[PDB]
């Protein structure tokens, strides 16, 4: 196992939360970001994970919050991108709430992952992963501006797996975010099926510029 | 009878979609952010030129209410509008914000806002041109890409939404061309994509690749 | 000027295109697998009709020689010969062998063959008539499914292969397999976007109403 | 204690992954076209041997009852089996039909055939291995190129059809001039080893919420 960290942005999520635990369980030092004190952040703190404030809602909370990561580690085994935003297009603030989700799905994966390069070569194997929502399928006809936000994380796969080849791997999981009976499987997903595919891009040597569809094949159903 | 909008016609391709859509019979409102013997040119072909800065929402809202005391109707929305600025050290949060305005943020409130102006007409259409380079990601052009990819997703969220009352449908142009086949395109390429797309009755929530090809060499 | 081909054209949707493409000045040559009033009202209308049975080696080989003997040059192959088929139990091989003779052994044959007949004219395209299908698959009918994406991979590797010279692009129309009018209609204006364009090839069109959306 | 099925399994990739499966405790029956030592190496590692001719429907469907004459289940099909031929003028039509029967013909009649298998296990898998080529095509490859589409087709519509019971996925990797320049063209620069592609299939075989994917094992090829 690396000693340099693992950083997951926005684990007081569901997803993100189950996914940090399990890193730490599994022995990765773990960094995580959150954007509000609770329940979930003291759990993290408890399991080992160091916690730093990050509020990516605007280029400067994006800034202040690469500076506070660079105080912390010199280097990083991986980014995990899992800071997500769903908000409602209430009228008289779509345009409000569609920029807000630029800034966390778009603008703070490319600033971190810009500002970050170095800590990532810095580690003898290293790995980012974009965490979007497999909604980008299909598009969405209630929720336009959160899926193009999305879609636009999902590009910045292939363009950072471009970038940043050979040194540091580039991937992405588009999970049914929503998640009975629209998918195929048709059973209730644990968080652990997003943690065994981040397994499965971390573990990998071969694999970069992919984006693992984690839907219990709601797409042929 | 009702106008076709499109925005940023002082770019080459847009300028010359505009003036082949006058040609054809069609009234036509450009927008443009910068004075220039192209939209004096537009203007003489009979076309309306309304000022529009697509780099903020301010200016977003501002060309909204001028478009809206422009017209009560439109025939259609073609979201050609394109910024591509280098990521130059210092800058690249500044200029990723300004093309998710011009890319993202602009045909995505133009199309809510403009809904009503579109319903009023018989048969209405959004086109959105975005570019090729999605495709494949772009190493050095890493957020044009992403915003480009942004305004691709629009294309299917919004022919769900406006079902069945306008089409929505894309053009995705190497814009870098503007090769398999080892021609130069003319903007003509696109102009026969666009009218395919306005003429059909049927088709919505497709993007049409003009590419000569790259993606096969 | 030289002639365009479309195979299979008794079918509706090649019969519309036949008859819109010889409205519209166009030679044409059109292949038919039985003998049929719609075959007469092409004939009448000024097509070339040729005999094509598509479900072997032997009958493909034997259509393109038909077809050399006729012309020197083509403008274009369309490629809109289609057979759907039952998997009916017990005879599922032989179905989808069928299936796959039409959709993929044809076109593959006949574009190789032909690519000289494409070359000698200035202005030269080849487009695969597939399905919407494809995008989602299909629970019920897998075996044809299956055969109209191996069509759709031959528009990307016959459009490497015959660049510059020849534009190879495809139409995938949505219920195709439902057919018994808007739906031909929109797929030749499709067909006649493709040919008249200048700077596409390798695409595939998607002519489904939106359905994807939906 | 249900068996995992690999087609093909003398095979370079489907070789490893049998040997790994063994390794991992799992019970695996093979198939394979001619006696080699691989097959010596397969059997002696504890695989069930079965000959199995897929270049057409009678070897098919004879390799079928062949492995219902062996077990009452099967834990996963993975379809391995995979026939390159040349472009050699005059039998073009015959190869593109053998690489048919091998790459789709098969697939389908097996997984239509001992879908009832597969579900008197509790999890099951079926799993397509199919080539990267499909992403761009083939000027060179392309009837090979157009057979390994179809069998990347089958992969969403029997995960329609077999859910929920059986999961069904792909794997596509980029399968000496031909090497140098691929290597070149990817954007990790690594020659991968067989080891790439059994990782994927245990997350597939583990994996409980995936079905109707295909996973990409390239080195990055299509980003280069």
């Amino acid at each position: 196992l690396s000693s340099a960290p693992i950083l997951i942005t926005g684990a007081s999520q569901r997803v993100g939360l189950h996914c940090a635990l399990r890193l730490l369980e599994h022995g990765h030092r773990v960094i995580i970001s959150y954007r509000t004190e609770h329940a979930s952040v003291t759990e993290l703190r408890q399991a080992g994970a160091v916690a730093l404030y990050g509020d990516f809602s605007c280029e400067t909370g994006i800034m202040a919050f690469i500076d506070l990561l660079k105080t912390q580690t010199s280097s990083l085994r991986a980014v995990v991108h899992n800071a997500s935003e769903w908000l409602a297009e209430t009228p008289g603030e779509e345009a409000d709430n569609f920029t807000r989700m630029f800034s966390v799905h778009m603008l703070a994966p490319y600033l971190i992952n810009l500002h970050c390069e170095p800590l990532l070569t810095a580690s003898e194997v290293a790995d980012i992963v974009h965490i979007s929502d497999d909604v980008t399928r299909k598009g969405s006809s209630k929720h336009i501006a959160y899926c193009a936000t999305k879609a636009g994380l999902e590009s910045l796969t292939l363009s950072f797996a471009a970038r940043f080849a050979p040194l540091v791997k580039v991937n992405g999981i588009a999970p049914a975010l929503l998640m009975l009976a629209k998918s195929a499987l048709g059973i209730e997903p644990g968080a652990e099926v997003i943690y065994q595919s981040l397994r499965y891009l971390l573990d990998s040597t071969y694999v970069t510029g992919t984006t693992l569809t984690v839907n219990g094949g709601r797409h042929v159903k």
